């Protein structure tokens, strides 16, 4: 009878919805915007007033950490994005793996005491993703604009212990291929400018199956080189920088990163799980999130835990082509789930005990 | 007290000796024998007993592919080369830009398992070349017998991302020459009759100015004709061969390549260099190797490079009169060096880590 609503909260775009579609209704910027001299501003129109605003971030490697800004987001999700009224549809969000538990109480008390919900969850993003893969059991690689995490599952459940958290996603791929193609000649400096290069990274990047082997194919012929028309019709072509860009994702110390790759994070994470269960997470490595959708990682990944794993190991990466949405679509699974509808905590349940409750 | 040993490991020579010396005091072909029917010999005597061995070339392209191979021409160098026990002298070794980092741990693990060395490094020839000419910044244009690369190198560092190459060097040329002289009805097609193609193509051959206007003069005189005297007393003369060979480097359509010439990999590369350094590498253009030393090639890469670069660019090519062994002797002055001593890979940091400490 009443909708349940999804919206899932990322460092770069909120995914937002109902329960039991197949898609995200809304995706946008997590971004607001505050009159340097309407109290605010949210995403596009945000973005196309930041000559006159201060532009804000509110969700940082997955953790939400301005509040205030937050609420606006919200507002504007439920109002304007999908027009509904929140007091009128339970509501299930998403947090990023090693969310703070005082952080998830903060959120619970925003939704009932703010936007007066009748009843909400926190899910965590990576193992949604792993649900819209029809599978209870597995690692997930949960890679999107702001932070890169491995989180293994088993029966429905994360495994805490063994999460792995690279901070690196697609910002700072986008931030690298904006710094490569300006010490090439060409400025790229400006947000108008950024959303250029993320579109060329989105649109040419990919991942070498063999780094060693596609640099000496750049540095002897033109075969990988692709052109890319800029706004005002100059031509700008790139060879090595369609792989080196995504290749950081391996090899951080493209970035001056000390941290392991995400070849090696998975493998790490899997090592840290119980001996008896590994044989079934090594089988089902699920790829989730924007980062993720460069042609070639998952042949990639499959080479390099090959590599490491012990050699009659079955290995399986799963990318699924959908997975920009798949935490979103996920939550929109659960949420439908005749099982699901005991599991929400209700704003009596609220009253009655604290924030606290929430604690799954 | 201890002398340190520099080996640098061609695709057709082996040039071999000891740190602070002026020149390798070893200087062999790059081949190993084994009888079709002492199970192996090197360099001079393989090619000596080559009627009833197999000969093979180790490296190819500048890379090596045959490590048994290889491990017999480090212990002939060692032993009979240079009369040293390995096990008492610091080893520096070169290796080609582009070398995979597998294959460098691998001629690491070798040096200290197989022949016992104390300490040792693996520096790429280019770069020593470059230091051999006085500098720690400039662009390098490296060609020998089996493979030709453009190194940028900016305050002593290789720029690994802007590294050009050419599957094509003097093998290649000589090859061509054996060839052209074959059809106009000459048999240049034994080893023996090789070495003979070699020696008129390093006495006689020379890159021309304006290969168009050399093909002219040829055309329509014999102003341009050199003699020269095969073993048996028989006269050969050849006019536009002596140019038209060596062009190849700067059109390797000339033996059916679709490859870009040395003068356009030369640019290509400073202009995949940060906009900010390529005044000094335009200014710094150093020649290394022995496919460098046809006369006439400083003069054609000034030109090219003139016509391709922005008219207000000071372009300067260097060209050594030692080139041949430029990646050697850089050698010889690093190893020497008071500030290197600490750069040495000990046998000790070896037992600790593993073949991956060589990374530099
Ligand atoms: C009750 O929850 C517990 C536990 C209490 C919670 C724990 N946490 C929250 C934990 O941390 C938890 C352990 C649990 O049981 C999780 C169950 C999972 C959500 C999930 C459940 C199954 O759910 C699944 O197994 C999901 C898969 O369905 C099937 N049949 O395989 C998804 C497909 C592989 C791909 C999509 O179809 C594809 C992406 C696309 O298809 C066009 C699609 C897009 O949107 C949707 N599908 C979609 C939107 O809503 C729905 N689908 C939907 C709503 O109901 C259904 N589907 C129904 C079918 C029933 C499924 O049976 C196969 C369902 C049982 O299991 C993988
Ligand atoms: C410490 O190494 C770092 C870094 C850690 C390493 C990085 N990699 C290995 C990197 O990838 C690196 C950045 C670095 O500093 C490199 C330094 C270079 C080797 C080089 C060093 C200089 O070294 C140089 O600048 C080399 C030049 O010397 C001078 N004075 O100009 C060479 C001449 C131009 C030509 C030769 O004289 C000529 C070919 C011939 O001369 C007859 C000759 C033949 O053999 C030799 N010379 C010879 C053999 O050993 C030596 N010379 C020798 C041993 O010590 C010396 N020379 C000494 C003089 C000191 C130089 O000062 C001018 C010396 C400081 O700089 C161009
Ligand atoms: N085809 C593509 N190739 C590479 N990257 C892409 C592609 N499409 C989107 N992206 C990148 O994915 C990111 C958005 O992914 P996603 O929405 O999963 O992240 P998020 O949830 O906002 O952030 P996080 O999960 O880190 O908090 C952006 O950085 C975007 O540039
Ligand atoms: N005067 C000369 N003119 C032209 N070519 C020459 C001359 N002297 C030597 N060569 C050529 O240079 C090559 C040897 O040069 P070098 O020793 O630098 O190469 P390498 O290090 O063995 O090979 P590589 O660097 O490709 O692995 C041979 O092909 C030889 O014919
Ligand atoms: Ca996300
Ligand atoms: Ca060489």
């Amino acid at each position: 009878e009443t909708t349940a609503l999804v919206c899932d909260n990322g460092s770069g775009l909120v995914k937002a919805g109902f329960a039991g579609d197949d898609a995200p209704r809304a995706v946008f910027p997590s971004i607001v915007g505050r009159p340097r001299h309407k109290d605010s501003y949210v995403g596009d129109e945000a973005q196309s007033k930041r000559g006159i605003l201060t532009l804000k971030y509110p969700i940082e490697h997955g953790i939400i950490t301005n509040w205030d800004d937050m609420e606006k987001i919200w507002h504007h999700t439920f109002y304007n994005e999908l027009r509904v009224a929140p007091e009128e549809h339970p509501t299930l969000l998403t947090e990023a793996p090693l969310n703070p538990k005082a952080n998830r109480e903060k959120m619970t008390q925003i939704m009932f005491e703010t936007f007066n919900v009748p009843a909400m969850y926190v899910a965590i993003q990576a193992v949604l993703s792993l649900y819209a893969s029809g599978r209870t059991t597995g690692i997930v690689l949960d890679s999107g604009d702001g932070v890169t995490h491995n989180v293994p599952i088993y029966e429905g459940y994360a495994l805490p212990h063994a999460i792995m958290r690279l901070d690196l996603a697609g910002r700072d791929l986008t931030d690298y291929l904006m710094k490569i193609l300006t010490e090439r000649g060409y400025s790229f400096v400006t947000t108008a400018e950024r959303e250029i290069v993320r579109d060329i990274k989105e649109k040419l990047c990919y991942v070498a199956l063999d780094f060693e082997n596609e640099m000496a194919t750049a540095a002897s012929s033109s075969s990988l080189e692709k052109s890319y028309e800029l706004p005002d019709g100059q031509v700008i072509t790139i060879g090595n920088e369609r792989f080196r860009c995504p290749e950081t994702l391996f090899q951080p110390s493209f970035i001056g990163m000390e941290s392991a790759g995400i070849h090696e994070t998975t493998y790490n994470s899997i090592m840290k799980c119980d001996i008896d269960i590994r044989k079934d997470l090594y089988a089902n490595n699920v790829m989730s999130g924007g980062t993720t959708m460069y042609p070639g990682i998952a042949d990639r990944m499959q080479k390099e835990i090959t590599a490491l794993a012990p050699s009659t190991m079955k290995i399986k990466i799963i990318a699924p082509p959908e997975r920009k949405y798949s935490v979103w679509i996920g939550g929109s699974i659960l949420a439908s789930l005749s099982t699901f509808q005991q599991m929400w905590i209700t704003k009596q349940e609220y009253d009655e005990a604290g924030p606290s409750i929430v604690h799954r």
